[PDB]
């Protein structure tokens, strides 16, 4: 509350730290389905279905460019990718498995890094 304080965690390396596992998962195999924006002209459904679009190069330009504000707004966008392609995709899909293989890796390096 005013004038206390939890003590001060060190946050001075988290955009760093961010970008790097951002890499790790832009050059993981099955990364294929979400480098790059959905093409809503092309993809009947998905601009109706899907509110909150979201692939891993709007990411890396958000991260880039001091959009996140915090590790957690980050974390955020990444967990958006992987429930917007559960959301269109079958589980028994390349795309749907694509995107529970994605989460998975994204969520141990999450933990591995920072918890």
């Amino acid at each position: 509350s005013m004038s206390v304080k939890k003590p001060k965690r060190d946050d001075s390396k988290d955009l760093a730290l961010c970008s790097m596992i951002l890499t790790e998962m832009e050059t993981h195999e099955d990364a294929w389905p979400f480098l790059l924006p959905v093409n809503l002209k092309l993809v009947p459904g998905y601009k109706k279905v899907i509110k909150k679009p979201m692939d891993f190069s709007t990411i890396r330009e958000k991260l880039s460019s001091g959009q996140y504000p915090n590790l957690e707004t980050f974390a955020l966008d990444v967990r958006l990718v992987f429930d917007n392609c559960e959301t269109f995709n079958e589980d028994d899909s390349d795309i749907g498995r694509a995107g529970h293989n994605m989460r998975k890796y994204f969520e141990k390096k999450w933990t591995d890094t920072f918890k």
